[PDB]
């Protein structure tokens, strides 16, 4: 089922993203994010996951950094540039 | 019942800042604290005994600056520090 070891990943970008975000790393995971192809749909599911893992997060410090990762920010911040600049582009980009 | 005057103190730390304390000097205590083996317990040794010279303070100006030794302070936030660092070695250091 998986895929040739040697093929390149068709979403680079997306998956260098979902494993930097897996880790808590949200430095790295940012840097991704700013060079993924899709943006908003991206840091809606980076906030998902790590709302997701500040249950299950042990240490008291990794669990503050996870509800603190404002990866929802990123995608309102730039869903409003959007806005501003289209507003007609920005609903197909919703749906 | 006094110890040889010529031997040195086990604690000197320890007690240049109880000594530096007694007398509200906080700067020196300060210092002094910096420099002691146990840090918490010394902040809260501090904080208790200027809370209690707070009400023996007859003049204003001592009061208003023993009220504001901040030496809970130092505690809280040294205990801050540790327990990011481990979790678990700051429960021991608790207990």
């Amino acid at each position: 089922n998986l895929p040739d070891m040697d093929r390149r990943c068709e979403h680079p970008w997306r998956d260098l993203f979902l494993w930097a975000i897996l880790q808590n790393r949200q430095e790295m995971a940012n840097y991704f994010w700013a060079m993924g192809p899709e943006a908003v749909a991206a840091a809606l599911v980076g906030c998902k996951i790590m709302k997701e893992m500040a249950h299950l997060a042990t240490e008291a410090e990794s669990a503050r950094s996870m509800k603190n990762a404002k990866y929802e920010q990123f995608a309102m911040d730039l869903f409003s540039e959007c806005y501003s600049n289209s507003e007609d582009r920005a609903y197909s980009l919703l749906v």
